[PDB]
């Protein structure tokens, strides 16, 4: 192999690519939106199962780095009021795909075990275009690059698909607000004492809180709900007082100490939930070899576990099928990922369905 592999995003997904395909003495680099490493991550944490995303870290030699690094956390599911299960790790079992990891501890371990100058900092992909050999990718005010293979692994909403699929991101019905609490000892004590150190979920008429108290000391939560009528929106997450006006609304029948927390929120993050679904075949004719893999190649609703560690499987498959030098043609070893990917990809998107639709019903509990 004469050649290069340029992949777009250096999320979970991409820095693991990078990883496995660098130990096999393949040229790479990794083309990064965010400003530099540094950068903060919103979102919960990520915790890697045994047999698949553990499976990955493992042949990038980096499990006991993630465990190292990962908290196991237990999980309290209560009513809109106080305690109806608990769930403390057993010793035996912590190890056991679990392990909390926080999403900027694990970019940490992935670039840590990457060549310097693998990545690329303020590289943000916006063109991609075909040349006689070689892909020309176009980031935004910076110099152009260009690779043999492009590997998309820029997230859910990857603007840069059109040469592998016509298929677009779809809303799945639901929606997610998110925030981080700080000092939640003080801030939200309350709350913070009913979580008592595990993580905590609780339904209530089509509203879903998730919570976890100690993600690197802040507490991040997340509440769920179907997408109303209203919207198609018609509340402005820039004030946080329409949120919070809304969030109370929906809240009205829950005990003071969530009302607590959403009063104590500086600031919210709204999303819909998104699928990029496997649906249709990818396309056949692809003018040079390029692939997606992560969330951009099946981007699913989190409700259910899932989402990493199928991005991190189509790492390991991948990589072996560039690596372990079985194929004649770059472009059977993609297609021949793709197969597989399609499989183990449609069957957790159903699960993943499944469990939003399970959820969501106005009579739901984690019983
Ligand atoms: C509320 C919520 C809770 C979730 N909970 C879980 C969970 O508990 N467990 C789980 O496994 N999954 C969960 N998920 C899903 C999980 O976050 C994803 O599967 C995972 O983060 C996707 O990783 P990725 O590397 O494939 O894509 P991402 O992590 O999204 O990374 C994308 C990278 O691509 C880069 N990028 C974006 N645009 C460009 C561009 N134009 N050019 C270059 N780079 C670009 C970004 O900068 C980013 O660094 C949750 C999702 C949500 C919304």
């Amino acid at each position: 192999s004469d050649k290069n592999v340029a992949i777009i995003g250096g999320g979970p997904v991409g820095l693991t690519m990078a990883k496995l395909l660098q130990q096999n003495g393949i040229d790479v680099s990794v083309y990064e939106r965010d400003n530099d490493r540094e950068a903060r991550i919103f979102g919960g944490t990520l915790d890697l199962h045994k047999g698949s995303g553990q499976e990955a870290m493992k042949k990038a030699g980096l499990l006991q780095t993630y465990y190292d690094l990962a908290l196991p956390m237990g999980v309290n599911i209560a009513d809109e009021k106080g305690n109806i299960l608990s769930t403390k790790n057993v010793k035996p079992e912590n190890r056991f795909d679990n392990p909390e990891i926080n999403r900027n501890d694990l970019r940490a371990i992935l670039l840590n075990s990457l060549e310097n100058d693998t990545v690329i900092w303020d590289r943000k992909l916006v063109m991609l275009e075909p040349g006689k050999k070689k892909w020309t990718l176009t980031f935004e005010n910076k110099p152009s690059e260009t690779a043999d293979l492009v590997i998309l692994a820029n997230g859910g909403m990857s603007k840069v698909r059109k040469f592998v699929t016509d298929t677009e991101v779809e809303e799945t019905g639901t929606f997610n607000i998110q925030a981080d609490i700080h000092q939640p000892e003080i801030n939200c004590p309350g709350f913070f004492q009913l979580c008592n150190g595990n993580r905590l979920m609780a339904s209530h008429q089509g509203n879903l809180l998730f919570a976890n108290p100690n993600n690197n000391g802040a507490l991040h939560f997340g509440i769920s709900f179907k997408t109303p009528d209203e919207w198609k929106t018609q509340v402005d997450f820039q004030n946080r007082n329409s949120v919070v006006d809304f969030l109370l609304k929906e809240f009205s029948d829950w005990d003071e100490r969530y009302k607590e927390l959403i009063h104590t929120t500086l600031s919210f993050v709204g999303l819909a939930t998104r699928i990029f679904p496997l649906e249709k075949p990818w396309k056949s004719k692809r003018p040079l070899p390029i692939t997606m893999i992560g969330d951009a190649a099946h981007l699913m609703p989190p409700f259910a576990g899932q989402g990493v560690n199928s991005g991190l499987v189509d790492a390991l498959i991948l990589s072996d099928n560039l690596a372990d030098g079985k194929f004649n043609s770059i472009e059977e070893a993609v297609k021949n990922y793709e197969q597989q990917m399609f499989i183990y990809g449609k069957e957790a998107q159903e699960e993943s369905t499944q469990n939003e639709i399970e959820m969501f019903k106005p009579d739901f509990t984690f019983q």
